[PDB]
């Protein structure tokens, strides 16, 4: 029981590009780009759309570097998370009224204001390391358990 979802960082020699949700689901925390992947799209194809909608980027090369599950303790669906990463984009990011973006110096990534689980795999997406996490919530701020392990296969 579980629903595709995709992440994707922009992540540069001495920056990454997050964004600020403005409302709904993750609202108020800095994230990656992404979100639902549609009927007859294939992940990596929403992953490019989903960028573009919220960062107003265009990407041609992604690369894929982790799978992460996340479980909410007493919600049925878990969240099947394919993250991806590029370095190669055109244009500028666009700040709407869903979303927020700004560059982050690699020293100075806002882990009290992302997703818990963020503190644990970043590290291995800065070192190039791609990974498989699994990740049980109780609410929204916290992690009851949870698997990380690198990978050299996505
Ligand atoms: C704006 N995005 C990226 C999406 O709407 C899809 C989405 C939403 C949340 C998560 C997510 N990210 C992280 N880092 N931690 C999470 C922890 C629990 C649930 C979702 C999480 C991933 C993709």
């Amino acid at each position: 029981a579980s629903r595709l979802y995709t992440l994707v960082l922009v992540l540069q020699p001495q920056r990454v590009l997050l964004g600020m949700k403005k409302r709904g689901f993750g609202a108020g925390r800095w994230n990656g780009f992404g979100g639902k992947v549609q009927e007859g799209e294939t992940i990596e194809d929403g992953a490019r759309r989903e960028l573009q909608e919220e960062s107003g980027l265009t990407v041609d090369a992604l690369h894929k570097v982790g799978q992460i599950v996340f479980e909410f303790v007493g919600e049925p669906e878990l969240m099947d998370v394919h993250v991806f990463c590029t370095d190669s984009i055109q244009g500028t990011p666009v700040e709407s009224d869903e979303m927020r973006p700004c560059w982050f110096q690699l020293d100075q990534i806002p882990f009290k204001d992302m997703w818990p689980d963020d503190s644990y795999w970043f590290p291995l997406l800065l070192q190039k390391k791609k990974f498989h996490g699994y990740f049980k919530f109780q609410g929204q701020d916290t992690i009851l358990d949870y698997t990380l392990r690198e990978v050299d296969t996505v």
